[PDB]
DNA sequence: ATGTC
């Protein structure tokens, strides 16, 4: 009855438009200890304060801020803070990308990953390093559109997909944008850099609030 | 409904 993960299973990464540019230039999002050239944050500075200390205990270790990070959903909570303006970026959701890729994409390319079952940074989070372990994860509160409540699913909904030091633009197969205005942006800056994939652009105005 | 804790 409670719903399992998809096959290939998907992952998101959220980022300001403005930070495209630096990903294509690098060929990789950089995990935020190898001081990716992002232009714009759209964090919470007081929790990326608990990343920045936050150990990861399966290896290959090291803290939350050595790993690129991804969600099992879009429109995810931290999407709902920066569409409302609770961040200190007040440019709100229409500029905020979703880089899409899988879980089985990262493992076949032989990259080092984690994943929780979680909002990585509470005590309690569950890590692991193996794909069946994927079984471990509430699929009903990843999907969930409603999550302030229970506490549980607000907690579950926010499992990471976490990539260690850096994630190759070849491996996104999918840019979901809010608007066309936005889409049309993103294939100018894909287009500056001939060499590089250009995954499909896609109005996902459901992946926002 | 939901301002990542
Ligand atoms: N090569 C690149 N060039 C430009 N920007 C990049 C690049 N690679 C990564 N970025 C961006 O550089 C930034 C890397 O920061 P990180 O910490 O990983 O991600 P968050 O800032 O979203 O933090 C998630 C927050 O969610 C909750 C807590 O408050 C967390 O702090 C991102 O914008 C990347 O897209």
């Amino acid at each position: 009855m409670k719903r399992t993960y998809p096959e290939p299973t998907p992952i998101y990464h959220i980022t300001h438009i403005d930070n495209l540019k630096g990903i294509l230039r690098m060929g990789k999002l950089l995990a935020h200890n190898q001081s990716p050239p992002k232009q714009r944050s759209i964090a919470y500075a007081h929790i990326q304060e608990r990343r920045n200390r936050a150990k990861v205990p399966q290896p290959p270790g090291g803290v939350l801020h050595d790993y690129v990070p991804f969600y099992f959903c879009p429109r995810s909570p931290m999407l709902y803070a920066i569409y409302s303006g609770a961040t200190e970026y007040q440019g709100g959701q229409e500029p905020i990308l979703h880089l899409v890729s899988s879980a089985q994409a990262v493992h076949k390319a032989g990259l080092p990953f984690v994943f929780t079952d979680r909002h990585g940074v509470l005590s309690h989070a569950r890590f692991f390093r193996q794909l069946e372990e994927l079984a471990q994860l509430d699929w009903e509160a990843i999907q969930a559109s409603y999550w302030a409540d229970p506490p549980e699913l607000r907690e579950k909904k926010q499992a990471a997909f976490l990539v260690y030091k850096a994630f190759p633009w070849a491996l996104i197969e999918e840019i979901a944008v809010y608007s066309q205005r936005v889409g049309e942006e993103v294939l100018k800056i894909l287009k500056q850099f001939p060499e590089a994939r250009r995954p499909r652009v896609c109005i996902r105005k459901d992946w926002y609030y």
